[PDB]
């Protein structure tokens, strides 16, 4: 018995972390494929049966609900954004970043981060709010990308950020402690650059890069009418979910009609 | 004192519903600006104290809530999908919602409507759960509009379907009648029609449309995979927002760096 690629790749679709099949163990394909399915099925009736709930939807929740008790004021701002973000936040036109912009009409595009709008947004609140202002949004973002097994086109970003006082490098460190530790993923923080921002602080599970942080002022904070120290981090949700779930492709955690909670749809 | 048409736009962004402030009474631009903005400060201040909810993202929770205890699975499926949809949806190229599109690259779009992504789900998952399927999504749609007092660009729809037994007038009827109740939205339902569905059941809020509705099955169902009764209805939650809150126009409740839960955030 041995498996064509088509035949492996349905079975890799079947295919869940907690099962302990392997593909390879000599069994026919129609075995295989019969208790994968039966498996799936399964699973899917105990979720319609007893939780009912999507992964990302439930994540964004609890990571709500993190931020809101710890004094975080609730963004939700427009996903369809001036292209004219793009370059103001130093995105030149021949970057790579801007590359995997997604143009929409002539004068927007799709965010491919919360960083501009939440910026706006603490300048504008900073006029009202005694100090520190605290915000976070989460929400879809969107790049293009080669696709590998951690990069989707349509993802979703938690983007925290506070400014005035209490904007030090410990604190964003304590404040990305305390939410991995509340989400149980064991992190290390490494330093790395990026364009928009100069040095940041990365948030890795082994390789992965979970999120990229910021301790301003940075020279750009002026086209902004920034100008007071601030912190910021920037998480994708589905590798959140790509750790806690043990999945290998991120796909199984992305918005899909090919996967429910990480089983296949296609039963 | 006469004010200016630029004085009074920004009186009139300050104003909030449960202000008994007159913008002719008489008073000066200056002690009407004054007034409001520290009303509106202290309003602001006021939900980042105790609150810190988005209107938008809490009763998408709240709307949640509701359909998983009601049996209903959460959906999160992709906002950019193939302009190939459009057509298969039955909106040819000349039609009016086909101008109302917002074309991404070459071949997708962003969705302007949740039930193609929700017909996927219901004929897959139909080959796993029990008998009846009942699902729901809520999350961004994007069309092209005049821009009234009704209309965004970029507004939260709410579809709740079913597929299978029970997939009658009077449930979908009992289900609208429970989901507003639950909200405390007064309502009414009429006849209507639209291209893809033909006839509708619109629930009406005054002369504000707060949903259309549909009993299937329909001759579209084909083109789909559905082969069984279905009962669904789309919500705009910004609707439900500006009719909660009494807004004057639905702006307050979108998607913005314009607006806080209402509050203008030019303070
Ligand atoms: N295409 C994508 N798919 C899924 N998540 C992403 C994607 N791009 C970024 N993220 C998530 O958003 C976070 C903040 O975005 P950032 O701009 O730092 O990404 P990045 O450094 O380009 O990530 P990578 O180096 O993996 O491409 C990332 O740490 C990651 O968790
Ligand atoms: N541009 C928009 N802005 C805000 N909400 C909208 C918009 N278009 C539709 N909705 C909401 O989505 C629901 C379902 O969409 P549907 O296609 O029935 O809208 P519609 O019949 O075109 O609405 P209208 O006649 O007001 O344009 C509507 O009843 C409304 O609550
Ligand atoms: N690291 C993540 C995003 Se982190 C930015 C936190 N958001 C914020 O409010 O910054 C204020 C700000 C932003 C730009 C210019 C001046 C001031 C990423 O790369 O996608
Ligand atoms: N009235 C709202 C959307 Se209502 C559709 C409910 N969703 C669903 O699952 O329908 C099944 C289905 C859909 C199309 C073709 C065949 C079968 C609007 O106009 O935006
Ligand atoms: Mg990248
Ligand atoms: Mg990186
Ligand atoms: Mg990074
Ligand atoms: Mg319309
Ligand atoms: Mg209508
Ligand atoms: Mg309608």
């Amino acid at each position: 018995p041995a498996l064509t690629k088509s035949q492996t790749d349905r079975l890799e679709v079947l295919l869940n972390p907690k099962d302990e099949i392997s593909l390879n163990s000599g069994k026919p394909f129609r075995e295989l494929e019969s208790e994968l399915l039966s498996r799936r099925k399964k699973d899917l009736q105990q979720i319609y049966a007893e939780e009912r709930e999507n992964y990302l939807g439930k994540l964004e929740r609890e990571i709500t609900r993190f931020f809101v008790d710890r004094g975080f004021l609730e963004i939700k701002s427009p996903i369809l954004i001036p292209l004219e973000y793009i370059e103001r936040m130093g995105i030149d036109n021949d970057t790579e970043l801007s590359k995997q912009i997604f143009r929409v009409d002539k004068n927007f595009c799709l965010r491919p981060m919360l960083a501009p709008n939440l910026a706006n947004y603490l300048r504008k609140l900073d006029r009202a709010l005694p100090d520190p202002i605290k915000i976070f949004e989460i929400g879809p973002c969107y790049r293009k990308e080669s696709d590998g097994k951690e990069h989707l086109e349509e993802f979703t970003m938690l983007n925290f950020c506070q400014m005035g006082s209490g904007c030090t490098r410990e604190n964003l460190e304590s404040i990305i402690t305390d939410f991995l530790n509340h989400l149980g993923i064991d992190f290390k923080i490494v330093g790395d650059s990026c364009m928009v921002f100069g040095d940041t602080l990365d948030v890795m599970h082994g390789d992965l890069e979970l999120s990229s942080a910021v301790v301003g002022p940075i020279p750009l904070d002026r086209e902004w009418g920034i100008d007071k120290p601030w912190i910021g981090a920037g998480f994708g949700l589905e590798r959140l979910l790509k750790v806690k779930h043990d999945f290998k492709n991120i796909k199984r955690a992305a918005r899909s009609g090919s996967y429910y909670n990480g089983i296949s749809t296609n039963l």
